[PDB]
């Protein structure tokens, strides 16, 4: 259940600069994230390789919101990676 | 571009009995589909090969609910196929 879920997200966490812009936008497209602010923050982290510290300052974001959002994208990325062999 | 979006969905529509349970649940996982009966109806169609008529009867769905739900999964399938190259060795 939920405890093992959180451990999987820790183990699969997306890191700073881990993807291209178009990949990022496709993940956003599949997601239910719709806040422009948190989209731009996650693009700066995941695509541009800015640090969490810098991104939180720029978007005036707290760690709960940053970490939750990053976890939502990590979850989607794990599911998409598991789906990929059905399409390749 | 809503009109073209609908045409694309027709061309791309998922077939009955076309995916494994694992593939199905991964697509459900990415989706925002919440209804337990709707997930079971889509499983019965996409995995178990039941007809549309069969699932709509079993899970009390009207045609618009079925068609819309299948459309939601067809869109995700197209998008996941466009994401897949980014998970390759290249």
């Amino acid at each position: 259940g939920g405890d093992a879920f959180l451990l999987k997200l820790r183990e699969s966490a997306l890191s700073s600069g881990s993807m291209s812009e178009e990949q990022f936008f496709l993940l956003i497209g599949i997601s239910s994230i719709h806040s422009d602010r948190v989209i731009l923050a996650m693009k700066d982290y995941l695509v541009s390789g800015h640090s969490r510290k810098d991104v939180c300052e720029k978007y005036q974001m707290n760690n709960g919101y940053f970490s939750t959002t990053l976890g939502r994208l990590t979850r989607l990325n794990v599911l998409v990676a598991r789906l990929a062999p059905y399409y390749t």
